[PDB]
C-alpha cells in the first residue's frame, strides 16, 4: 500500500504464504478449521524468525573472523515492547507479509494486536537500552545486551473504582517465538560464603550456587543484514540443591526466585536482598561469558582494546569488583595492572539526581552475600582516598564526602562513587543534567578528574518511533525528501523547504486527524470510552512521579472546568485531556495521583453544562505497544517537571518526531529541543533551575501561592470540602497536605505561568494553519534526538569504535 | 541393515538428510562447525516428529467425524522411557534415518543415548500405563491417556560409598521436542472452600482456583497411520493469584508446586497433602475434558455409551464422586440417574493386596480440601451400606467391613472400597492375584456383586520390549516366520517347530552372546568395571522392596562364595550376578539392602581365590532405558518375591520374550508364565500362597531354619560379626534383626529350594544346546503376554468396544 513498508514482490509472497502453511502445520500442529487467531499469529512469527536466522549465524561469524572490539550493555531493564513489526520493518517485510495474509484471509494488523509486550522494564530507562540495542545494531557495532530474563515483567495496571489494581504480567505464558534457549552456555554463579586467605591469595570458598541459563534473542539492524544479540539469563537450581526428598525438591523455588520478577520501582531505591541478588547474577554471569569470548578470540593487556563494557546507571555497578575479583584472584594479576584494565573497560551512563534513587547498599548486606566483594571494595577506597588526599591535602571534609562508604547508623556502600572511580568514562543523558552533575553531585569529583565528564543527550530510535506507529507521516515526508532520513534524520532539515507548501501542510494535518480518528475508535472498541476527535489532544503519558507534575496538570484541568462553569456560554477551544501511567505499588502518594484523575473525570465526564468541551481520560496500562497508538495521535505533549528533576525524558522527543507541540519547562532534554526547534516554536514556561535555587535559599512558602491567586484558592477548597469526593470528603487530605505544607516539587510556584501558556496553546490551535506550521519547524528539527547520533557519540567517544552503515551481504 | 528396522529408500533418505539440514539452521539456528551430539539429536527429533503431525492431525479428525466411543487411562504415572526410536520403528523409518544421518557423518545410536528418559512412574504400575499406550493405538482405539506433567520425574540414583543418593531429574532441563502446549485448553480447578445449601441444591463456594494446562504428546500406533493422544496437566497460577507485590508473584510458586515433583513410593501409600491435591487436580481436569467433548460431538443417558474411564489404582479414585458432583451439581441430574451413569462409565483396576499400598485418607483432609466431596462419599456410603444390609440382613459386621468410612483414631475413607462401590468392572492384573482379591480383601464385595470381579493378566508391549531393544532376536525371528508376529504375538508358537533346528538353536545362542558383550562393553565404557562375557548372567532388576527378596538373592550370592572358599580348586560354573533397582528415599530398609549389595560386591570382587567366577555389581540407576540394555543381555530371570505379595509383575514377561530363562516362585504372573512354557522349561521353587498360609497360622519362626541349616546360619554369623563391614562391624544389624524376629516376606522358608534350584540352573547352563533349546521353548511360548492382548481384553470385557488392525490413510 505505502513505499516505506516496502516492496510486494510475486516471489516473495508466494514463498511467504507456503512457509506460513508449513509452520500452521508442522509447528502449531494445526489445520485452517481449528486455528484460533493466536495460532495464526504464531505461525506469522515463526515465518519472520526464519528470515532472521541466516543473517544472524553470519553475522556472529562475521564477529569471529574480524575480530571487532565488542561492545558489552549491561542492563537490568530492556523494555523492548512487540517485536513482529520491529522485525518486519528492519528487514523490509511488511508489505510483503501483509499482502500474503491478506491472500490467506487474514488481516495483519489483528494479529499483530496478539503478542505480548516483552515488558522487561519500567520506563525510560529501560526503554533507552531498547532504543539502544536498535541503534548499534543499525550502525554495525558488535554489540552484545545483557540481562536477566525476568518471568514477570511490569505489571499490568487495572483501574478498579478509581483505584491501581496489581496484576502479574506472565507475558511467557503462550511461549516467546523470539528467543533462543542456550543450555550449553549455562555458568555458575556464587553467593554467600567466607573468604580464606592463603600463602596465594584469597579464596572465595563455602559458596551457594545458582546456574545461569542464557536465552539469546535476535536484534536486526535496519535493513544492513546486521543482527545482534540480546542475552538475557535466567536462574536455575543445581541438581544436588538441597541433596525431606520431596521438601528438596520444592526449595529449588529459592534459587529460582532470582530471575522470578522485575522490581517495579522507577527513580526510587529500594535496598532489598532479592534486587542485590539480581544485580550481582547478571554481572557474575555477562562478565564470565566476556572473558571466555575473550580469551577464545592470557594478555590482559589487550582486554580494553577489544572489550568495552557500559554501565546503564549503578545497577550493574558490581561488574567493576567483580572484574577485580576475577583478575586478582583467578588469573593472578597484580592489583595495580588489574585496576588499570578495569578502568580502561568500565565506562558508568548517570541517569538522575534524585537521592531517592541513588543506590546505597548496607554493608551488612554485602557482607554476608558478597564477602570477598566487600573486601575488594575498601581496598579500591583506600588506594582512591589516598590519592584524593595526595591532590588536596588537609581537605579532611572531602575525603568523607568522596568516600566510597557512608558513615551513619548502618554504614553503606555508595554504588555512585564506586562507578565513577572505576569508570574511564562518566555521562550524564542530557547538556543541562551533565551540567548539574558537574557542580553539585558529582562536583569534588569532576574536580578530581574532569577528564572523565562527558555528555550524551538521549535519542529515540526513529524505526519504532515513526516508522512502525506512524507510518502515514514517514510517507508523506517520504514523497518529499525520500528514504534515506530513516537511518538519517537530520535529513529531516530539508522539511523546513516545505514550511510554506500548501500540499505538505494539508498533508501533515490529514495524517494527524486520521491518527486522531483511529485512536478515538481504538478507545471506544476497547474501552468503551466516548471522545470528540475535533477536540485537542492534551496528553501526558509517563511513570507517575511527585517530580513529573501529573499534579500541575490536574490543577489546570480544574482551572478549565472552573472557567467553564462560571461562564457556559462563552467559547472555549475543546479538548480531550489524558494521563496514562503507572505508580509504585508501594508509592502511596501516586496512587493517590491516579485516583485524583479518575475522580476529576468521573466529575467533568458527565457535567451537561461541560458537553463535549472537556473530557479528562485516564489511559489505563501505559507501556510501550499503547504509546506506539497515543503518541501518533497527539496534539500537545506534556513535558512540565520541576526544573532539575528529569535528567533527561525520551517520551518528549517521541512527540516531537509524531507531530504533537510541546509545552514544557525547561528541564533535560526539553532545553535541546527547544533550542533545535526554536523556542518560538516551543510553549516554555515556568521556573529554571536558577529560580528553584533562588526559591530553596529563601524557602518555599506555599501558603504565599494560596494568599495571592483566587483561582488556585478555589481547586484547594474544592478538594479539601469533598467537592471530586461526595462520600469520602477527606479522601484528597494527604494531597493538600502535601501541596500545602511539604511539596518538594513547587506545583504551585509554577502554576500561574502554566495556565497563562495553556491559554496560548488553545489560541494558536484556533489557527490551523499556523498550528500545522509550527509542527512541520518542529518535526523538522527532531533529527538530533535519533538514538543514532547518540550511540556514534557513545562509539566514538567512549568507547573508540568506529560506527558503519554498510551491508552485510544478504 | 536388518530387515525388520524398514526400507532405506533413496527417496526418503535424500528427503530425511534435507528436513534434518534444514531444522539444524532455521529451529535450532546453528551450523555444522558450532553444533553439538546434542544438536544434532535435536535436529534428528524434529525431523522424525515432522512425520507424526499429518497423521496426528487425520487420526483426531477420524475420530470427530466416525464419532466413536472414547476410552479415558487416568493414571498418576506413565513411565514412558525414550521416545526417539521408538517412532522411527512404529513408523518404519528406522533404516531411513540410520542411512540418513550416516550419510551426514553421524552415529545414530550415539545420538539416541542423548534423549534423557520421560521417568513420570516409578515401576511396574506406570510401565504397564506406558505399554498399554502403545497397544491401545496399535489397536486402532480411540483412546487418551490422562495424567500429570511432573517437572521432576522419578529421582536419579547415585551411588556414594555403597549408598543411595538422589538427585532430582531435571529431565525439561533441554527441552521435549515430542511435547505440544495447548494453553488454549487451559481449565480451572478448585480447592478448599466451603459448601452453601440454597432452594435449588448445593453450591460449591469460597474455592481457590488452579489452572491446568495440558501438554500434548503422540502416541503412535504400529505401522498403522494411527496417532493417539497422551494428555498431561500442568500447573498455573491465575495472574490475579494473591493480589506486599513482590512477594505476591513469588507466592505463585505454592500453587504451580502441584505438577512439580512425582512422588518415589511404590507399593506405598504416604497420606500427604500435596499428593491428594495431585490426585485431584488430574481427575478434575480430565473430567471437565471428557465432558467439553461428550458436549461438542445435554443427554447424559448417551454418556457410557460414548465415554468409558479407567482408574488405574486408587490414584484416580476421586473420579466417581467428581462426575457424581458435576452431575449432581452442575447438570441438574438426580442422584439416581446420576449414580447409573457413574457406575457405567467407570472401571477400577487394582495393582496390589500389600495393606500398606492401600489408600486411606483421613477425613479431615477431605473435610479441608474437598468440602463436597466428602459430602458425597457419605451418601455414595449410607445408599451402598443400605443394599449390603438388605441383602445380607442383621450382618452388623459385614457393614462395618465394606463400609468407604473406616472408624478408630482418625477416620478414614478406604479409596479401594469407593472405588468398588463406583465402578461397573473390577479387575486383578494376573489370574492369582484376582483369585486372592475374589478370596481375600474384597470377599465381602464379590459376595454382593459377583459380576463385577475379573481378571485381566498383563502384557508388555513386543515394540519396545523386543523389536527396539533387540533387534538382532526380533531378526532371526522374522527369517523364519515373517514380520506379523510385531503385532500377533501369538504367532511365535512357530518357532516350537524349531527347537531342533541346528541353525536356528546356533542364531539364538549368537543372539545372545552379542547382546552380552554389547552390555559388558557399556558396563567399561560408561561405569569402568570389568566383567566376563563367558559367564552366566544372573540379573534381578526392579524397585528394592522387602517383599520382592533381594535378601534372598544376597543370601544365594554369599553362598555361592563361601563354597568356593571352602573348596577352591573345585569347578563351579562363572556367574555375573547383577541387581539394580531404586529405593524410596523414605524406605530405610530397603536402603540397608542397596548397601548391603555393594557390601557383598566389595568383598566377593576384590577376593584372588574366586577370580573370574563370582562378580557382584549393583545396576546404579535402574530405569526404562537400562531396561533396554540389560534385559535382552540376561541368561537368567530373579522373579523370587514370596507367593502371594507380587500382583504380577511385568519385568518377568521381558526377560522370557527376550531369551532368558527364569527362576521364580509361583507368585503373579509367573504361573501363567510357567503354565504357558510347561514347568520343566521353567524354575521353579519355594512356597506355594497354600504353603505360606499354613506357615501363618502355625507361626514363622525364623530360629528353626537357623538352628537346622548350618550354611545358613554360617551367614548370619558373618552379617552380625562384621565380615562384610570391617570397620562398621554393626553395620547389618538391622537387616539380621529384622531376617530373625520380623519377616514379614519369609526370607529363611524358602532359602533351601533356591539354593537348590540354583545348582540345577548351573547344571543345565553347562550343556549350551540344552540351554538354548529350554530358551526357544519360552521365547516360542510369551505371546499371552503381549498387551495387545490384554488391552484387545480390556476393550471387549470391560469398554465395550471392538480392537481393529486396519490402516488408516498415509
Ligand atoms: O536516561 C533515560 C531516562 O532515565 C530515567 C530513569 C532514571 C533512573 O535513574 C531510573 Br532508576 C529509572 C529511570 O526510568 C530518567 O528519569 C529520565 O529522565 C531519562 O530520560
Ligand atoms: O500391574 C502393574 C504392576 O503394578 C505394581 C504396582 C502396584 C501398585 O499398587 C503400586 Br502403588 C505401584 C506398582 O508399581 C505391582 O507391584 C506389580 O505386581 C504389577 O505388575
Amino acid at each position: 500500500q505505502i513505499s516505506v513498508r516496502g516492496l510486494a514482490g510475486v516471489e516473495n509472497v508466494t514463498e511467504l504464504k507456503k512457509n506460513f502453511n508449513r509452520h500452521l502445520h508442522f509447528t502449531l500442529v494445526k489445520d485452517r478449521n481449528v486455528a484460533t487467531p493466536r495460532d495464526y499469529y504464531f505461525a506469522l512469527a515463526h515465518t519472520v524468525r526464519d528470515h532472521l536466522v541466516g543473517r544472524w549465524i553470519r553475522t556472529q561469524q562475521h564477529y569471529y573472523e574480524k575480530d571487532p572490539k565488542r561492545i558489552y550493555y549491561l542492563s537490568l531493564e530492556f523494555y523492548m515492547g512487540r517485536t513482529l513489526q520491529n522485525t518486519m520493518v528492519n528487514l523490509a517485510l511488511e508489505n510483503a507479509c501483509d499482502e500474503a495474509t491478506y491472500q490467506l484471509g487474514l488481516d495483519m494488523e489483528e494479529l499483530e494486536e496478539i503478542e505480548e509486550d516483552a515488558g522487561l522494564g519500567n520506563g525510560g530507562l529501560g526503554r533507552l537500552a531498547a532504543c539502544f540495542l536498535d541503534s548499534m545494531a543499525t550502525l554495525g557495532l558488535a554489540a552484545y545486551g545483557y540481562g536477566i530474563r525476568y518471568e514477570f515483567g511490569i505489571f499490568n495496571q487495572k483501574i478498579c473504582g478509581g483505584w491501581q489494581m496489581e496484576e502479574a504480567d506472565d507475558w511467557l505464558r503462550y511461549g516467546n517465538p523470539w528467543e533462543k534457549a542456550r543450555p550449553e552456555f549455562t555458568l555458575p554463579v556464587h553467593f554467600y560464603g567466607r573468604v580464606e586467605h592463603t600463602s596465594q591469595g584469597a579464596k572465595w570458598v563455602d559458596t551457594q550456587v545458582v546456574l545461569a541459563m542464557p536465552y539469546d534473542t535476535p536484534v536486526p539492524g535496519y535493513r544492513n543484514n546486521v543482527v545482534n544479540t540480546m542475552r538475557l539469563w535466567s536462574a536455575k537450581a543445581p541438581n544436588d540443591f538441597n541433596l525431606g526428598y520431596i521438601q528438596a525438591v520444592l526449595d529449588r523455588n529459592l534459587a529460582e526466585n532470582i530471575s522470578r520478577v522485575l522490581y517495579p520501582n522507577d527513580n526510587f531505591f529500594e535496598g532489598k536482598e532479592l534486587r542485590l541478588k539480581q544485580e550481582y547474577f547478571v554481572v557474575a554471569a555477562t562478565l564470565q561469558d566476556i572473558i571466555r569470548r575473550f580469551k577464545s578470540s592470557t594478555n590482559f593487556d589487550a582486554f580494553p582494546d577489544k572489550v568495552a563494557i557500559q554501565l546503564n546507571d549503578t545497577h550493574p555497578s558490581l561488574a567493576i569488583p567483580e572484574l577485580m575479583r576475577v583478575l586478582v584472584d583467578l588469573e593472578r594479576l597484580d592489583w595495580d595492572k588489574a585496576w588499570e584494565v578495569t578502568v580502561k573497560t568500565c565506562a558508568y551512563t548517570n541517569h538522575t539526581v534524585l537521592p531517592e534513587a541513588l543506590e546505597r547498599w548496607p554493608v551488612h548486606l554485602l557482607e554476608t552475600l558478597l564477602p570477598r566483594h566487600l573486601q575488594i571494595i575498601y581496598e579500591i577506597n583506600q588506594r582512591f582516598l589516598n590519592r584524593v588526599a595526595a591532590a588536596f591535602p588537609g581537605d579532611v571534609d572531602r575525603l568523607r564526602r568522596m568516600s566510597l562508604v557512608e558513615e551513619g547508623a548502618v554504614k553503606r556502600i555508595n554504588m555512585a562513587h564506586l562507578c565513577i572511580a572505576g569508570s574511564h568514562a562518566v555521562n550524564g543523558v542530557a547538556r543541562i543534567h551533565s551540567e548539574i552533575l558537574k557542580k553539585t553531585i558529582f562536583k569534588d569529583f569532576y574536580e578530581l578528574e574532569p577528564h572523565k565528564f562527558q555528555n550524551k543527550t538521549n535519542g529515540i530510535t526513529p524505526r519504532r518511533w515513526l516508522v512502525l506507529c506512524n507510518p502515514g507521516l514517514a510517507e508523506i515526508i517520504a514523497e518529499r525528501i525520500g528514504e534515506e532520513y530513516i537511518s538519517d534524520l537530520d535529513q529531516l532539515r530539508k522539511l523546513l523547504s516545505y514550511v510554506d507548501d500548501e500540499a505538505f501542510i494539508r498533508d501533515v494535518a490529514k495524517v494527524k486527524q486520521e491518527n486522531k480518528l483511529k485512536f478515538a475508535a481504538y478507545l471506544e472498541r476497547e474501552y468503551k470510552v466516548h471522545i470528540n476527535p475535533n477536540s485537542l489532544f492534551d496528553v501526558q503519558v509517563k511513570r507517575i512521579h511527585e517530580y513529573k507534575r501529573q499534579l500541575l496538570n490536574c490543577l489546570h484541568v480544574i482551572t478549565l472546568y472552573n472557567r467553564i462553569k462560571k461562564e457556559p456560554n462563552k467559547f472555549v477551544v475543546p479538548r480531550t485531556v489524558m494521563i496514562g501511567g503507572k505508580a509504585a505499588p508501594g508509592y502511596h502518594m501516586a496512587k493517590m495521583i491516579i485516583k485524583l484523575i479518575t475522580a476529576i473525570g468521573d466529575v467533568v465526564n458527565h457535567d451537561p453544562v461541560v458537553g463535549d468541551r472537556l473530557r479528562v481520560i485516564f489511559l489505563e496500562n501505559y507501556r510501550v505497544s499503547l504509546a506506539e497508538k497515543v503518541i501518533p495521535a497527539a496534539d500537545l505533549s506534556e513535558q512540565i517537571s520541576t526544573a532539575g528533576t528529569e535528567a533527561s525524558g525520551t517520551g518528549n522527543m517521541k512527540f516531537m518526531l509524531n507531530g504533537a507541540l510541546t509545552i514544557g519547562t525547561m528541564d533535560g532534554a526539553n532545553v535541546e529541543m527547544a533550542e533545535e526547534a526554536g523556542e518560538e516554536n516551543f510553549f516554555i514556561f515556568g521556573m529554571r533551575v536558577e529560580d528553584v535555587d533562588r526559591l530553596d535559599q529563601r524557602g518555599y512558602n506555599a501558603q504565599e501561592y494560596y494568599d495571592r491567586i483566587p483561582e488556585l484558592r478555589q481547586i484547594i477548597e474544592q478538594l479539601s470540602s469533598g467537592f471530586f469526593s461526595p462520600k469520602q470528603p477527606d479522601l484528597f487530605k494527604d494531597i493538600v497536605n502535601m501541596l500545602m505544607h511539604h511539596d518538594r516539587f513547587k506545583v504551585f510556584a509554577d502554576y500561574e505561568e502554566y495556565v497563562k501558556c495553556q491559554e496560548r496553546v488553545s489560541a494558536l490551535y484556533k489557527n490551523p494553519r499556523e498550528w500545522t506550521r509550527m509542527v512541520i519547524r518542529n518535526i523538522a528539527t527532531s533529527g538530533k534526538f535519533s538514538s543514532d547520533r547518540t550511540i556514534a557519540q557513545y562509539a566514538r567517544e567512549i568507547w573508540g569504535v568506529e560506527p558503519s552503515r554498510q551491508r552485510l551481504p544478504a
